[PDB]
């Protein structure tokens, strides 16, 4: 039973086709497959036989990208289709998730020298955007606070991981 959040069109992908595409793309672009396995179930509906993803409104597809974030990657030179087309596609959305991870990793490492970009930190960056993610890490307040309980839990873990020097 999916929890109702206060805030029509979906696409369904099978687990196997997601897994196959993740394995291929993650290897190609140098992003851990485990990051995709972490992110996809948080952002999308896990249903019998795979995942369903909303492709209407501001946030779309497996990565739940908005157009501005998607277009940012294109501006960097990433070969993606237009937001509205690619966000409804398996491969393009998986490339975008990974390209964004790579960009956010650079942003995190530039602001916090010597620290490790963990999966939960990467998800914070993915969801809030790098500027707002850095703001949450430093201030403890979300710029865009209307997120799911699972997301908020991930962000709290991310900040814990960020501040603490080691596992403990």
């Amino acid at each position: 039973l999916q929890a109702l959040l206060p805030k029509n069109s979906r696409v369904r992908f099978t687990t196997a086709e997601v897994d196959s595409a993740v394995a291929r793309i993650s290897q190609k672009i140098g992003v851990p497959a485990s990051y995709y396995q972490f992110l996809i179930p948080i952002e999308n509906f896990v249903v019998a036989g795979g995942f369903e993803t909303t492709v209407s409104g501001s946030f779309r597809g497996l990565g739940q990208f908005n157009r501005q974030t998607w277009d940012g990657l294109r501006r960097l030179g990433r070969n993606l289709p237009a937001f509205e087309e690619g966000s409804a596609q398996l491969n393009a959305s998986l490339y975008a998730i990974g390209f964004l991870y790579l960009e956010n990793k650079r942003a995190y490492e530039a602001s916090f020298k010597g620290r490790v970009f963990t999966h939960e930190i990467a998800y914070l960056y993915h969801n809030q955007g790098a500027p707002a993610a850095e703001q949450y890490l430093t201030s403890g307040r979300l710029v865009y606070p209307k997120q799911s309980e699972a997301a908020v839990a991930a962000f709290a873990a991310a900040r814990n991981q960020h501040v603490k020097e080691s596992w403990a």
